[PDB]
């Protein structure tokens, strides 16, 4: 068989309180530069909305990778994707984050 590989992948739903998912991503940069280096954008959270519905319910977490959002991919997707994606976004909103292991070191 073969599925996984590493982290893991949770599921949070998110919904809107007014216009405010309740929190705020990162990520996806205007430049296209030549493949060479630091390549493909990414969306994480660096800011959550505690009295929003993205702390309350939602589930995110801070410093979280969304995976999916609606069933919409935004792994590879820009701010402007993934605002928009959330934007035109249905509660419930199911999002997926990628939290590394339960208990990081420390056996």
């Amino acid at each position: 068989g073969s599925s996984g590989s590493s982290g893991k992948s949770l599921t949070l739903v998110l919904h809107r309180d007014s216009g405010s998912l309740g929190f705020n991503i990162i990520g996806g940069r205007p430049s296209v530069d030549n493949h060479d280096g630091s390549s493909s954008e990414g969306i994480f959270v660096s800011k959550i909305v505690d009295s929003g519905p993205a702390a309350k319910e939602g589930g995110l977490q801070i410093h979280d990778r969304i995976i999916e959002v609606n069933g919409r991919d935004l792994s590879r997707a820009t701010h402007d994707q993934a605002v928009e994606a959330f934007k035109t976004a249905k509660e419930p909103i199911v999002v997926q984050v990628l939290r590394r292991t339960s208990g990081p070191s420390s056996g």
